[PDB]
């Protein structure tokens, strides 16, 4: 079971690191320059994770980067975590701006298929994409660094933009 | 068992990338400003991986960044990828220069020891960093991008000054 692992280190060495002040990095940005107070992470249950958002959808457009954070991390001085903001264009107009990403480890699920010494197979993507959404919301569930500072967005394959929309519509 | 997933993640979101355009990054900081051509790699056993390489050893001293490292992934625009140079110090005096960190994973099955749902409990912790430098050790050997741009360094608990130089050496 690799999605258990992936889930665990994607808390243990991020979310539980940059959530707690995600809140106070978004505040910054809007002060120097109207992005919701949450990540939104994408999770694409095919494991289908392109590098460029832009290029998955015409309607998802980059905007701008967040403040890098910093920190010493395991013998690296400074290490900056990278956060892109991203507006939502629906029928060539913005209805939403947010802090947008995939869920890495899916990425690497989806490479992992590919090679010889891989645990799992390569047609137990999608069960391994479905034990890695349920294991970081059980995370989540208890973890208390979440005070409601990000959201899972889980589908299956069509309009990513308002699968965003629908979302960040509810806050 | 999680140890042998993490090495996997290690390999293909990091060190497949990084490694490639690692001795480009190193050249860059020698002209421009006598680090060595390979990433060495802690790899303490005991599982105790401290964020600051300073407080570990004294005679490990950090000195400069090496040179940024940027590309899309997973949909972040150009991800920083950042990587540090130490000085170690051998008797007051300096005997190596080289690109050093830990093994961020080893950092996570410590914490992910503590944790009930995990899988591995306290106890399972130790054995889980041998077998996450094992399997480490199998995919760099069929790595192609692992054309000896990196060292590993597994120790059980001391010096880690001395335990780094050692390797330097050769
Ligand atoms: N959006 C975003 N997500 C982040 C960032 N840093 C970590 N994550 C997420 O958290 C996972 C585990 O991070 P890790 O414990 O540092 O475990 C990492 C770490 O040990 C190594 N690694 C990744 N990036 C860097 C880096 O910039 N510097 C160094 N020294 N190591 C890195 O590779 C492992 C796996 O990398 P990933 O596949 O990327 O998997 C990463 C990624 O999904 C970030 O700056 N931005």
């Amino acid at each position: 079971n690799v999605a258990h692992g992936l889930a665990w280190s994607y808390y243990i060495g991020y979310l539980r690191l940059i959530l707690p002040e995600l809140q106070a990095r978004i505040r910054t940005y809007n002060q120097h320059y109207a992005v919701s107070q949450r990540l939104y992470i994408l999770l694409p249950l095919d494991c289908g994770v392109p590098d460029n958002l832009s290029m998955a959808d015409p309607n998802i457009r980059f905007l701008d980067k967040l403040p890098q954070q910093t920190g010493d991390r395991a013998g690296i001085k400074d290490r900056v975590y990278s956060n892109s903001i991203y507006e939502l264009l629906e029928n060539g107009q913005r209805a939403g701006t947010c802090v947008l990403e995939y869920a890495t480890p899916l990425q690497t699920l989806f490479a992992m298929s590919q090679y010889s010494q891989a645990g799992f197979s390569r047609e137990d993507r999608l069960e391994q994409a479905k034990l890695f959404c349920r294991t970081l919301e059980d995370i989540l569930a208890d973890a208390p660094e979440s005070q409601n500072n990000c959201r899972l967005i889980a589908y299956q394959e069509f309009s990513l933009s308002q699968e965003v929309l629908r979302h960040l519509r509810q806050e």
